[PDB]
């Protein structure tokens, strides 16, 4: 099985328009969740979310090109260009059939259907945009990267709820394992943030109305957290296999040595209270790596928020790793980012990755009154410098579907 | 140890095609700045600049010498020419060996450039012009110049980035003063406005990306301001002995008394936050005139609209200046003509001698909302009638590289 390594890297979120912008505001705490500008939710119980402030998609499209794009897919493209670019990768003829794309998304061209939907019933099918379809499925980010950049290897997407960003990178990372691609571009993008989106999850009372401090209102293992928060943006990788990266002389940050998967076969959106799920899922990514749980040194959580699955992952972290539990940092970064949902998977590898390179565990802030049984290592309010040579990403969507990630500094 | 004097000056500019036009718009408030019609934009992100509208190159050359020569060259001759034309300067078999030329540039005959890859890549290389050379290199303005006129004293070229018509005319003004020269034309051109340069500018995000209101785009000091507007032209000023001058009866516009250089040694593109290598490079040029800061009316400002640089420049005229900070008038007049270049320290040097002559500072225009700390007078929006005995004209450039000049009302 050849080996995986991590050579470029782009992001938009809350927090900024680029990976170093955005590391900079999780290192400092600061929280990228603000009152909502774009709409009048005046109607919603919640108002507030991460949205991506001052994106200049010109940087990336033609106007042109751009106008045809629902907001997830300009997201996703440009996060994969950012990557691409930071790899220093040249696509040739030799190389083209041999790199390929997995950009995901949780529900993708929200934005873009509400306001079709709004011309189809004041003005019915003929007001619906040529480009509705192909401007709005979720397998479009794949698809115009391909085009722009030439990429002839495989191409798809997945949608898993908050695990898109996880499978995306683990299951590319097995293409170019097994030997079906030499570099993929990975990761999700979401723009979720439309009456549909913070209505539908609304309805469902999965989110925080903490309305007068939206700041406050994402606060992991907190006793007082009432449900996640609704964030926008992207996140991509450039993996590549290890003789092909060192061949060309790229920058490697970390090597990419574990993938895990499981479901918990349990509830649509409930997890079982000991997150047997999610304990078998970091094991599968542990023995997958040929780690044993003692070497996990930071562990970027799901750590959404909510009541049922904040206590549900410390159940599951303290079945893995034992008495080491209480020797490995976690962390959730969503106390600042909130859930980016499909690109949650891809801005928290990221993270995880930028955890190995500076020997910092990102803080959860907003950690004021840690839950009954919180009683790890939770980085509360501030980022801790320490050693980390193994860091594991977790996601677990609705449905129940689990994936980790497991980095290592590379040698 | 000799005294030089400006006696001639020239100039192309976004906001006319010599001297009192430009002037007359500067004192209007004027913007020279459009969107660009010589090339198709429609896939860049920056669509605006200043170009240089209706020059008639067949009023300086035959057609037959123009076609050899890049826009910057046909630019830098146009204002040469006139800035001798304007001294009234005779050049006989006596005088020849003491009249020599410095003018410069920052990026050269990219235009040619392009072009002329252009051929070779479709054509291969018999399609290269046998001009390409001599038609291209920077130091041919003052090569052409040379032979134009018959001048046969010191004849070179600077190329400093945005520094590099401050750097000209100051190293001119020093022939003079150590007698190698009794008379020096010298200044700067041009034209940077191609794909590569429109392209390359923006590769870097240095450029405002304000293409629905392009005369806005260019606000130094705004709390708004995203990055520089390209523009092209050129300035020439005659410099002379004052002795040389007193005996011919040359009409005298002002004396060039001090001349600084510094470089920050900080970063390619970057300045200090505090602006130390701009306080350096002022005081060198104050000491350089034998003048106290408090002798300072008016500084016409660098001043190119990026977030880091403008704050800089003010946090380095408050070190040097003190109390009489707030005394001072400072404007930055890229406000109106947008960016030069290699030319902006020529045109802004003709501006800060036409600043003596009339008693008035220009505005610095768009300067809606000054910036934290923003708090001098800045001159915003109008032109300013005031007593300046002493004007200051700073440029600071790509690689740290600062230069300042000094000019005094004539006595
Ligand atoms: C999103 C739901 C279904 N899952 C969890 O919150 C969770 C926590 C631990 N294992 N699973
Ligand atoms: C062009 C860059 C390198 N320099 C400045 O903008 C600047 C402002 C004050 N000192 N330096």
């Amino acid at each position: 099985r050849r080996r995986v390594v991590i050579t470029g890297m782009g992001m938009l979120s809350p927090l900024g328009l680029d990976v170093p912008s955005s590391w900079e505001g999780i290192l400092a705490g600061r929280s990228g969740i603000a009152p909502i500008e774009h709409m009048d939710l005046s109607a919603y119980s919640t108002r507030f979310g991460g949205s991506v402030k001052g994106f200049n998609v010109e940087e990336y499209l033609s106007a042109k090109e751009a106008r045809k794009l629902d907001l997830f897919i300009q997201y996703g493209l440009a996060a994969s260009f950012q990557a691409v670019r930071d790899s220093g990768l040249e696509v040739t003829d030799a190389n083209r059939e041999r790199i390929g794309v997995s950009m995901g998304s949780g529900i993708g061209g929200l934005t873009n259907i509400e306001n079709n939907c709004r011309s189809l019933f004041e003005q019915g099918p003929r007001r619906i945009s040529p480009f509705f379809v192909p401007g709005s499925i979720i397998n479009m980010v794949s698809g115009f990267l391909s085009i722009h950049l030439g990429l002839q290897g495989p191409n798809y997407a997945l949608t898993t709820a908050a695990t898109t960003g996880t499978h995306s990178i683990g299951m590319a990372a097995r293409n170019i394992a097994y030997g079906e691609a030499d570099v993929m571009v990975a990761g999700g993008s979401e723009m979720a943030a439309c009456g549909l989106g913070l209505g539908g999850f609304g309805a469902a009372r999965a989110l925080s109305t903490r309305n007068d401090e939206p700041t406050r209102a994402s606060r992991p293992w907190d006793r007082d957290r009432d449900g996640f928060v609704l964030s926008d943006g992207s996140g991509a990788l450039v993996l590549e296999e290890l003789e092909h990266a060192r061949a060309r002389g790229a920058r490697i940050y970390a090597e990419l040595v574990g993938f895990g998967m499981s479901g918990d076969a349990f509830h649509m959106t409930a997890p079982p209270e000991d997150g047997a799920g999610a304990a078998r899922c970091m094991k599968n990514a542990l023995r997958d790596a040929g780690l044993d749980p003692r070497q996990v040194d930071y562990i970027n959580a799901h750590g959404t928020s909510t009541p049922a699955g904040d206590i549900a992952e410390i159940a599951a972290v303290k079945s893995v790793f034992g008495e080491h539990a209480h020797a490995l940092s976690m962390s959730s970064t969503k106390s600042m980012t909130g859930h980016l949902l499909g690109a949650a998977g891809a801005v928290e590898a990221i993270f995880s990755v930028l955890a190995l390179r500076d020997q910092v565990a990102p803080p959860t802030i907003n950690l004021d009154n840690p839950d009954e049984g919180c009683d790890l290592d939770l980085v509360a309010h501030e980022a801790k410098p320490r050693k980390i040579d193994v860091a594991l990403s977790n996601s677990f969507g609705f449905g129940g579907t689990n994936g980790t990630l497991v980095f290592r500094r590379f040698a």
